[PDB]
């Protein structure tokens, strides 16, 4: 009932260019009107599985991963997220409890320029389990204009990062409930 | 019962220097022997609504915003937030199940003004959904020696933002409760 | 029943290199799937009481702290930690719904010492209430061999400190619990 997770199955779960190339591990646990939630990312093949910006020159330094649920808190097949990797720790019906509080993280108008800071966490979190290697982890809620609710995962850093798994350490946040 | 709040209401509800001049979100959420706290803040106008130190040469680079509480964790006149604006989600009689333990976080004694640091949380948070704007806030427990208990929020910075509006993310932190 | 905390005895209750050099702060809330942990640290004697790298040559920057538990989430005595102040916020018999799940943060096997990232949180805290005291806190879940499942605390900092106290902040996280 309480919790809405990612399994802890070894098998890769997530899209972020290709079909199964990262694992995403995401849990969402409700203590009412909160939900407590801790995330890490795997790349397990790919162009950003080992990051190496002397050898090559055109890789990107970001890349986002997006949950994006229906009005019933239901994970769309649109999501990077695969939908069976999706379900309660013990398909699902209803999941309204666990989503992101539109009042508190109200989607962009058509005449807005952009969300509410209030909306986004940032995070710092750090490949194979070393502090030299920061990554930053932006946290947005609702901000995909096609669906009730999406939690969006955006991963950017700066370093010029020679043979470094994309491997990340874990961060925990919170976030206003729905209901 | 398990969350006492800001409203999620659009009204500034808080004093930095003038009355209403922003917004404070706040959600207290009692996890047993802990409070899960969520935190964002937006200046709606006044000197801090728009940072520009270029153009104001005398602007401060930090404020604070007290929360200070009675003996039965009522909230007091003389604090920032407005107490129309602070009440359970679903006027209260009586809250030390959410205030900050005296004897985790105790008061300075009469011959040290100054706390153990563990009465103190750092965030870094951001403005304007940029990471590239950090802000430090400073939450300090029972800081105030002329209230029963007490939660102060210290936001402090050191770039020269040009045209940076205060509008902050949001940041979750947790701390160990009277009762 | 549903936290697990060092008390708030006054009494050193740690041991970094010296029997009750430390106190450790740690509390353990259960919140279903997940603990919800917050932690702070003070030294109170010996080499890492007063940090001052100017007068003290031979002074490391790093230590580790760890909580070793047995296979029904006992607290071993070979822990930092003293048994004598571990137990039910109001000698368990069992604590393994406290424990980190060890399919989220598995051992290290024969073939590999090598942790996936996911057993480690960063955080950063600081020394003495001050945003320029910056330490590193590294949380890293199940990395003891000779143990059913620990929570290693390794501390660690660069700058080269001056009669500063080692009175850490208090810093939040959650993982996921075994059961």
């Amino acid at each position: 009932k309480l919790t809405l997770w990612t399994t802890l199955d070894p098998s890769p779960n997530c899209r972020i260019d290709v079909d199964k190339d990262s694992k995403l591990t995401l849990v969402l646990t409700k203590c009412g009107s909160q939900i407590l939630a801790n995330v890490s990312l795997l790349v397990v093949k790919g162009r950003f599985q080992n990051l190496n910006y002397k050898t090559n020159p055109n890789l990107p330094k970001t890349f986002t991963i997006k949950l994006l649920f229906d009005e019933n808190g239901i994970l769309k097949d649109s999501s990077n997220l695969d939908k069976n990797y999706w379900n309660y720790r013990n398909q699902y019906k209803n999941a309204v409890g666990f989503m992101p509080n539109l009042a508190a993280y109200p989607k962009s108008t058509t005449t807005q320029s952009k969300l509410y800071a209030r909306n986004t966490i940032f995070g710092n979190i750090y490949l194979d389990s070393q502090a030299y290697n920061p990554v930053v982890i932006k946290i947005t809620f609702n901000q995909e204009a096609d669906s009730a609710y999406s939690i969006t995962l955006n991963y950017s850093w700066g370093k010029d990062y020679e043979n470094i798994p994309f491997d990340s350490t874990s961060f925990t946040f919170s976030y206003i409930a729905q209901e």
